[PDB]
């Protein structure tokens, strides 16, 4: 998806990092 979405820990296992979200929390796009 075009959308990125924060998730904690790290990106989905599949997704694409773009960065950091926030304390413990990661900025990444999902792959579908």
């Amino acid at each position: 998806g075009l959308l990125c979405y924060c998730r904690k820990g790290h990106c989905k296992r599949g997704d694409r990092v773009r960065g950091t979200c926030g304390i413990r929390f990661l900025y990444c796009c999902p792959r579908r």
